[PDB]
């Protein structure tokens, strides 16, 4: 039974993780199961929480399974950005789901982008959640104020 | 000859404009040509500058031809952004070439994005071109400073 | 003013319609405006509802504007499907937003696909809206029952 | 020689598996080869069939190699579908090649999709292969008939 | 009836042409129809062959309909290539369906690409059709021989 | 500290390698660092050059890290091509970055493609670098001349 889970996991993780991959993983566990075994196995493979073979399954697959779960939840969120100056800037956006987008900006575009993003933070102030969220990062804003004026 | 140019243009603009489309347009003009006619026709169809049939060619195709040329030059530049607040924000980026990318951000991500973009403007100050570019938009920065502190 | 709207519309519709295109259209109208003019112009260009020049704007752009609005609302909905039998079937799915996906199925896959889709209709019966929705198409289901048994 | 095969395999499997990957794998084996060795090595790495090092090559690469071969043969076939009810349904299609497509359907669309898929099974009845194929799954159809009428 | 065909065509051509678009066009004609009218209308709109309104339908839609049909038949065929020298070359491939691909090559890659393509022409010589095909373009090959040796 | 690097690397390599991945890897090393440790760790993980744990990090990640670096440098370069004869040819292009493109060609297209690629080699002769590059592969060209005439 342990071997079959490994083979099925090797198969599903052989291709790029996507938005169906976490549910597809759940289907493999359910196929192998017995509700009591599934819950044991979810704990084992997602959390590494409880034979030698089990340690092997955690090492190969816990991180890929957790990323599948992350993608299910927030795959479309920004994950990383790089920039190269050439005057224009070559920006690369990468999402939690691994997809990337190339975007060129000149100095005027970048400033306009900043203003757009600020307008959204200003709109957050009107919503009860957002205002508290901004206060949660009050120091990061304050850093911005120093940092931006220093540019000026 | 005028009719053939129209048919060839209808064909090439029947599919999405891409990065080969402007050169493909040039090939249609060269195929129809005689260097003296090509230059006349480039002026006619790109600039609308110099029978009834010619006006028809300008109306249908000048804008699609100019967009093809724009894309050739700067298709990968940012062109537009939209945002929807849900606390997270659903952002959509659109480039000059018409391609779009969906990107989710929460309030912390947005602030971090702002800081990254500012760092690039700060790096521009070190390059001789960028510093003058920033001075060219000195008011847009100054607006930012007001606008950001008002948030704080 | 009428000419500028046309040029701006020719530009934005020169590239593929996407999820930002309807808001980008709104921005063109607002840029041209005066709240009273915008509302007049939205009525004119979306609904064709109220000089010669205005008729021209409706003819070229009302349908592309309405599709942009449709995509904004339901671009990801199924719009069309084709199938070619080769035993396997070459299926092509097209969405409201114009994007397509190729999917191969054999006879067993197709039956399994049907069962999956039925399970969802069965789940709809548990939700108050879905049960009434199914009753709204009670004849289409009844047709299915005849149609499927006739196959058997 | 064993080490070189591993390095070359690590390289080719470092990027997403695609439709060229299986032939690219064959090229690595041929590059390392001697027809007699290639056939031994194909048996070893695809089937795990026949030193310690060989077991290592099977464990890391047999499944990725078999998936590459599967994709070569049927990468465009449906592999998985998920659905989320919101009344509309958020469906995700995943193919053997790992590519996915998002498709929204309401209750009417889903029924129409079912009818389309049934029409294809009905067309299969006209082709000599398809009729026997449907008879091969005669129970799955019969299950459908119960299952659909129970909905009604 | 003529107006409805125009509206339906404006809608379907509002989004990028794809592989379902030609069949989707056929569905619009069939929806409007009467077998005798459909055949008249196919002749009218695909071939421009047989009131004022009909001429309008040919002008707006014949070329987009013919491209849809071309794509149905050979959308994946190469349509155009551009190259920019930078020593490396920036190549852009465009297909009949309008999709493009960027591919970088250095001088060695380009020669290797040529050899690969020649091997395929050499394989064509073994197939009865291909040998005659090569003879059909015997002059284009002969031009190559001059042209390549002149490089050497 | 060694364990954290492994976990962070498992995470970033869980998704497809892209153009941001190498810089994202650098960020993980810098986050873990101390300039002296980073340089040690870059040598360790990119070059395998200098406890048991370190060998484990090289085995799992050196190749994926080197591919990320390759992609950063030349991800858009051609990496592989396959062809299937059907008279038309089904070609598949694969880049260093793993992305692929399907392109159909008939016998005439293939010859035209060859001519285009030769024109670029002929243009290279005008540039000081390219002429020497062609001389570097003088034998590969000479092979072409034999090989092409033999076809004729």
């Amino acid at each position: 039974t342990f071997l079959l889970l490994e083979g099925n996991l090797k198969r599903i993780f052989a291709t790029p993780i996507g938005y169906t991959t976490f549910r597809e993983f759940q289907n493999v566990v359910f196929n192998c199961a017995q509700q009591e075994l599934a819950n044991f196995l979810f704990e084992m493979l997602i959390n590494g929480k409880l034979k030698q073979s089990a340690q092997s399954l955690i090492v190969q697959f816990m991180m890929p399974i957790r990323v599948a779960k992350d993608i299910h939840e927030r795959g479309e969120f920004i994950n990383f950005i790089t920039s190269d100056m050439l005057c224009v800037f070559l920006n690369r956006l990468s999402r939690v789901d691994g997809q990337e987008f190339l975007l060129m900006t000149d100095v005027q575009n970048t400033c306009h982008l900043i203003r757009h993003l600020l307008s959204r933070l200003l709109e957050a102030q009107k919503n009860p959640i957002g205002e508290k969220n901004l206060q949660e990062i009050q120091e990061d804003l304050d850093s911005l104020r120093a940092h931006f004026e220093e540019l000026t």
